[PDB]
């Protein structure tokens, strides 16, 4: 078997600066997926951010994670066991930050 | 989730040719795999075989099925499957007689 997970669709973004007197930030997550190519598009209030390189990886125990650069960094996200939500981290190269993603 | 079969590689295939007349013949099948995208190649002391559409499909009882048209030197041949994709057993249609594959 060839498997591998389906996040494609539309996530909602609650998004947390710790970097640098940031805010509470949302925004709205755009995933199109295929296969193992998956593209990333970030829609907030500052214009928005498009996924440059991306990749799926599964850690057992762990779950299945994504790691990708964008370019408005890095963002990298945990997925639960089915796929509901995730949690991520991003470092603009100085601010860096907590995301929440949600499916919708 | 997305998930397709990992069909890929050599197979040993007995072949029998249920018209009236014809023997057990052999021939050698070499699976190329790009996810959904399978490529088969039939070759034998004869004639090969080559592939053009091909479409894995699975239904509920069965398993996973494996569909495609193809062309000597426009035929249909199906093959189902079974065993952790270790053998199959398919018909083809040009002639007409079926194939016992085994996956070496």
């Amino acid at each position: 078997f060839l498997c591998v997970p389906n996040l494609e669709g539309r996530w909602h973004v609650d998004g947390h600066t710790r970097s640098e007197g940031g805010n509470t930030w949302e925004g709205e997550l755009k995933i199109v997926q295929t296969w193992d190519k998956v593209r990333i598009h970030l829609k907030t209030k500052a214009s928005h951010s498009d996924s440059v390189t991306a990749s799926i990886i599964y850690d057992k125990g762990i779950g299945y994670q994504l790691l990708y650069n964008y370019r408005n960094g890095f963002a990298e996200f945990r997925f639960d066991a089915d796929l509901k939500s995730a949690e991520g981290h991003y470092f603009n190269g100085a601010t860096y930050g907590t995301m929440t993603i949600t499916r919708i």
